[PDB]
């Protein structure tokens, strides 16, 4: 199987005057790659891909491409949505657009069956000869892609090779691992990366390494080298910024995070999105003083 | 403040062959009219509004307005989005193709705060000049429209009226009603529909009524008559239905009793969404036996 | 079958240095009387029945029945337990005391299964020979009685008359009086007392009624009759202090509003219970300030 | 501080004609200490702590005690009850009495506040010398201790030295012990002793180990001893019989398996606890085939 794993970051999609700003964006990028990550996700959950028109879509997937070439970083690519048509659509579009992998969301809102989750993802994985990386994340989709389907999907689809789980529930990842130690397990909850990573996970998509790259890097390739102790220390020392960069939901508070670090230029997003209040705004600037964030 | 209230039915999509069947969609929505309802609801969940194009969202509300026409039965147009920029443009769609209000269900996915609920709504409430429903299904999208956000936008917004609550929440219902009077509580849940008529609800948006528009046109219409003995009988009776109704996700449910009724030709789907199980496929067909269901 | 239904309170303990306040006991009771209760509960949940010991627990039955004697009021005996052995002996000590009925919580904290449940209660039922209601609140014992155990306990045991419901789900309350119309559904949430009465529920067996008895009891008579206008006026009325009284776990709030009412010598609780928050105290005292409150 | 840590045992009660196997008691207690485990935990929720009499409650522990004197197992006695003045005798007891220390529940049913949760152990941690290990197990009590009262438990009261966690929560295992490190935290949920070990766990209270006492103690002190890849192997091989065990309301499925085990003469249970379902009991015993059990 091919694979796309390591240290990766739900790339935040930056705005400004309601377009998206496509220099800060490859700025960005290669401030990632400057800090050790091994991939970088552009349009999933953290880049606000539900209010990007499909052309918005497809060109931020150009941009990741184009920063990445030339390194060993690789692109995986969010293709997701709730429409199997949507999908493929993307899917297709980062396989000829030269995107390493792709991400793709559980279908959000229509709550499908496992039935047809499997089916969805069928057509997915036979749409491209590119890895595929489900995503799990029940509180925001509606749906939980069961275990079993999951099992299933890496068994009889060639590309499908692991999933990017936000569920908070390390009983499944246990489950997963033990019932198919093949698959690549990878962490989408930031402040419970070690004890994924510790279970066999062999990857992080982080929302924390948009502010905190070299920090994810470092936890990652520790525990990949089951240099367990080094790894566990900087997720405890992380947990603080990892549950306030969601005081509010995310990118809200991550975005705001970059604003007040001098990352971006506009703190900007797409409605429904909003700035967060002003306590929570207050908080996230309290937590942030306490790390070293790493500029440009 | 206008107001679209009483028997709604929540249109299933019929296609056929990939393909909206705009014939057999004209032919169902007049047997809603055939059958007491006074309001539709094109392009809802239950609609399958996810996998539609933008164009064929447009086309069915067109053909809803038009099937109407001559008739009694307004047409309370779904128009939601979790981008604000598309929900504006479907309810500007809406309000320039003759619908006489719109539905907009919270957006889903991204999960926006309070704050951004309110900016949300107030957008598309400015948009146009017709009633706008909020709609409130937190199963399905991931977030919650509070109490006080509802009352702020009825408060804040001139053609914002009610809202369509789908949470299974009597608490909530009473939340509302008890602290704004004037609103439009609408029963989006058809088991407690009679529950939420019983506290000052004044209608419903119905799955049911796709198969039984009969029987939920005389259940919500003795209620607004305050013949409460009437509506709780109807509604007692229909809780087999209205609960296996979601037995798998809607409108999986309602599009097999549709197709086992013979109301639609085919027992079709758009990816995700696929055909229920072997089993309950059998049990949807045994609920259906105790219920008489008009023809065309 | 033999029932007690109607207006019911869920009477609080009041304590003077750690011990029963025997004598508050009996004028708080006699003082629902006065307002026209007609069930009142000794030592349910509201009774802090976890720390009273056995005696005590007896001796607040006992006090119940001695003070409606040659009333209307009659006693529902609070008498369940998590260990059927336990639930046997305050059900038998209660007919033989002379209590009308007796309520009896599903077991708490060891989750029983629902033939566990029904083998529960039916040696209970078969130790008494006086009506016997069920219990259901599983925020607080962890464990649900299904729907259908409900039912076969009330169809299989003559005594078991019906269930008193706290699960804040009015599609059960719907489910469980479609299908056995004969149980009295009782209310065990006062902000939703009048839905559950409106679908056919025969009474409450209230919190805010040690407060507030007048109006309690005369929102049930209000929806016996009939008078669903009237009945949903008090229930809306009543909402801000149904719901501020569950600002902290009940009984902390209704206790803390009684002491502040002059209605009890101190704000006494029994360990692990303790007095509210400075917030929640002030909160508290300010709801109350917005109804008027009887006195002795 | 005075720590009881490494692997534990939460001991099923063998019951017979009713009554407390007091020898199988005893039998089972040296099976467990020669099978390479640390402490064993008399009447915790695996020892159906709600049914047995507060006299049998003393007997087990006393049992307890005895059979493990001239070993290095300690005892740790469960002591926890939803009344503190209940809670406090049941660990006044274990002291004088000779264990090691004591396992002590959060309230059950009458769900205390924070600040009542705080007092409840501060009385217990105050009336003995010996140490106390918090259990937090929202799923059965209706409340949880939240982490910083747990942290401010453990800081103020000396003999207070870590929590069982029986949550599911492997955030709050992060939060816990990235803030203060200091604390024992064990697992009280087998599927996942690997992963709270791997995050700076230093024990287990096993239900499995019951069963296969040499399996749980083995992944123990790998753990331990930081082999993470055996710990690791032996939690997944242990997947499939970690939650089989839960089919039904623990200890219904642990107290089946050690009965086709042949480790306990009858299937009793005390009511409302009550022997499996058919198909639950082939279950089990299907599972059970997998794993090679020691005897006596
Ligand atoms: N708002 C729609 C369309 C997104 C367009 C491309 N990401 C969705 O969330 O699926
Ligand atoms: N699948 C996208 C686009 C649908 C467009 C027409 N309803 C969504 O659910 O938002
Ligand atoms: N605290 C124990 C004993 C109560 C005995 C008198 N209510 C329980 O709640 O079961
Ligand atoms: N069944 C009651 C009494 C048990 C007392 C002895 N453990 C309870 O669990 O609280
Ligand atoms: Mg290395
Ligand atoms: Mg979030
Ligand atoms: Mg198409
Ligand atoms: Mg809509
Ligand atoms: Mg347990
Ligand atoms: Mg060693």
């Amino acid at each position: 199987k091919n694979i796309i794993i390591g240290a990766m970051t739900a790339l935040i999609t930056p705005f400004k005057n309601g377009k998206v700003d496509e220099q800060s964006y490859a700025r960005l990028i290669k401030r990632q790659i400057e800090n050790g990550i091994d991939a970088v996700v552009p349009v999933g959950t953290t880049g606000e891909s539900a209010t990007l028109t499909h052309e918005e879509h497809r060109t931020c997937i150009e941009i990741a491409v184009e920063t990445c070439k030339g390194t060993k970083v690789k692109v995986l690519a969010g293709a997701g949505s709730n429409a199997t048509h949507e999908a493929v659509g993307l899917a297709k579009f980062a396989k000829e657009h030269g995107a390493d992998g792709i991400l793709s969301v559980a279908p959000y809102y229509n709550k499908p069956t496992q039935q047809g989750l499997y089916e969805h993802y069928k057509a997915i994985a036979q749409s491209v000869d590119i890895p595929v990386l489900l995503y799990n994340v029940p509180g925001r989709t509606g749906c939980e892609i069961s275990t079993d389907t999951i099992i299933k999907l890496f068994r009889d689809c060639e590309n499908i090779y692991g999933v990017k789980e936000a569920s908070g529930n390390i009983d499944k990842c246990v489950d997963l691992l033990a019932h198919e130690p093949r698959m690549m397990l990878i962490s989408g909850e930031d402040a419970i990366n070690y004890p994924i990573l510790s279970n066999g996970g062999k990857g992080v998509i982080s929302v924390t390494s948009n502010l905190l790259p070299d920090m994810i890097s470092a936890l990652t390739h520790f525990a990949l080298d089951e240099n367990y102790k080094e790894a566990k220390k900087i997720n405890d020392e992380l947990y603080n910024i990892n549950k306030i960069l969601f005081c509010e939901s995310n990118p809200i508070p991550i975005k705001t995070a970059m604003y007040l670090a001098g990352l971006i230029e506009s703190l900007e997003f797409r409605l429904p999105l909003c700035s967060p209040s002003k306590e929570n705004f207050a908080k996230i600037e309290e937590v942030m003083k306490k790390y070293k964030i790493k500029g440009f």
